[PDB]
């Protein structure tokens, strides 16, 4: 796993701080100077930026950053200055409230993030805004989607240990009889093996489930699209087998056809700037045959796609 983003070599707190009032202060806003600036910072020292900026003028430099931007630029920008640690879940806390949910950003995050992240994710959500994920989640969803959203929200699969292959007949059979009645019969079942197993088990399920039927069990999941559960399925098959290889598609699927999400756009770049987008760019060359940067430069622009293009 190898970032696109590192810590800037160097780094003065109080010469960014200053240079980032010098393009904001008086009429009008230089954004090429505070683009090309927070895009080689690091988060951590984004977070010493803005420390120093207050210790020096008394202002909140990120008050000051949506006074004078504007649209998708501001959006990154702003999803730039938020702590690593309080990003997913604040996209949680957002897909959430209100009327209805979005459902995307739940599979996406809650089906993409480690065990190890979504203990720390939990933890930094009650904090933060008082009540627990699970409580929250299930105040928002329904079904089989709700049972299994809080499966994985539990973040105790099983350990990467013994292939238990009597095991592993077993659960490819109940996935290949699972997948047949097009995931509607036994949701108790495969949710216990999809959201409990191994890593590595289920890897090994996968592999047999293919000698058993003949093809890829996300073919038998597939619609991407329609039936939340179908498309949880579908983010934890994809990312049992690679977590870069599952976001670098959703980033294809964001820039693909007339518009843009640039909301998984900006959430993929941010979030992941720092821990696999080198990964995410080789997986999407890989699978798309153009390059991350390619596709992200026809499908952007303006300011917006300057730091993107920074940032990949
Ligand atoms: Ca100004
Ligand atoms: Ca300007
Ligand atoms: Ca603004
Ligand atoms: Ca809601
Ligand atoms: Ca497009």
């Amino acid at each position: 796993l190898r970032g696109t983003v590192t810590d800037f070599p160097g780094f003065d707190e109080r010469a960014d701080a200053e240079t980032l009032r010098k393009a904001m202060k008086g009429l009008g806003t230089d954004e090429e100077s505070i683009l090309t600036l927070l895009t080689s910072r690091s988060n951590a020292q984004r977070q010493e930026i803005s420390a120093a900026f207050k210790t020096l003028f008394g202002r909140d430099l990120l008050d000051d950053l949506k006074s004078e931007l504007t649209g998708k630029f501001q959006k990154l920008i702003v999803a730039l200055m938020k702590p690593s640690r309080l990003y997913d879940a604040y996209e949680l806390k957002h897909a959430l409230k209100g009327a209805g949910t979005n459902e995307k950003v739940l599979t996406e995050i809650i089906a993409s993030r480690t065990p190890e992240e979504l203990r720390a994710i939990k933890q930094v959500y009650e904090e933060e805004y008082g009540s627990s994920l699970e409580d929250d989640v299930v105040g928002d969803t329904s079904g089989y989607y709700q049972r299994m959203l809080v499966v994985l929200l539990q973040a105790n699969r099983d350990p990467d240990a013994g292939i238990d292959e009597a095991q592993v007949e077993q659960d490819a059979q109940a996935l290949f009889q699972a997948g047949e009645l097009k995931w509607g019969t036994d949701e108790e079942k495969f949710i216990t093996i999809f959201g409990t197993r191994s890593v590595s088990h289920l890897r090994k399920v996968f592999d047999k489930y293919m000698t058993i039927s003949g093809f890829q069990i996300e073919e038998t999941i597939d619609r991407e699209t329609s039936g939340n559960l179908e498309q949880l399925l579908l983010a934890v098959v994809k990312s049992i087998r690679s977590i870069p290889a599952y976001l670098a598609e959703t980033l294809y699927y964001a820039m693909k056809g007339a518009g843009t999400d640039d909301h998984t756009l900006i959430r993929v770049m941010v979030s992941r700037s720092e821990i696999d987008l080198f990964n995410i760019r080789k997986e999407f060359r890989k699978n798309f045959a153009t390059s991350l940067y390619s596709m992200i430069k026809g499908d952007t622009s303006g300011d917006y796609k300057k730091a993107l293009l920074l940032l990949c």
